């Protein structure tokens, strides 16, 4: 009996990011890890390794990653680019 789970990463975070997205237009990083986590309990983290998942959405195009300056902490936030999949470039 799995809660949203989304087998798509797209879907999924955009899920999680709109879940949280009162807090402020984008979302924390840190609220998408517990978000999915209550959400999606098969998400585990600690496999990415910690801090490690601002890295891993990086090698995502599809994602935007900025750091926004919470405190003396920067605090890693992602958002779900708005134009729809493109990579059809010259070549193909």
């Amino acid at each position: 009996m799995p809660h949203k789970e989304k087998h798509p990463l797209q879907d999924m975070f955009t899920s999680a990011i709109e879940a949280v997205a009162r807090d402020s237009g984008w979302a924390e990083l840190s609220a998408v890890g517990s978000y999915l986590a209550k959400n999606d309990p098969s998400f585990d983290p600690r496999n990415w390794g910690h801090g490690r998942l601002s890295q891993m959405v990086k090698k995502l195009d599809f994602l935007t990653v900025q750091e926004s300056r919470n405190g003396s902490k920067l605090h890693s936030e992602i958002r779900l680019r708005h134009d729809g999949l493109e990579h059809h470039h010259h070549h193909h």
